[PDB]
């Protein structure tokens, strides 16, 4: 799913992400980091 966070390295998706949500992976678009099951 989405989340708010902007990015500069694929490293901040992820713990976003598995904070946020039950996930881990992640990944970021030019837009905003994203995140993965």
């Amino acid at each position: 799913q989405f989340t708010n966070v902007s990015c500069t390295t694929s490293k901040e998706c992820w713990s976003v992400c598995q904070r946020l949500h039950n996930t881990s992976r992640g990944k970021c678009m030019n837009k905003k980091c994203r995140c993965y099951s």
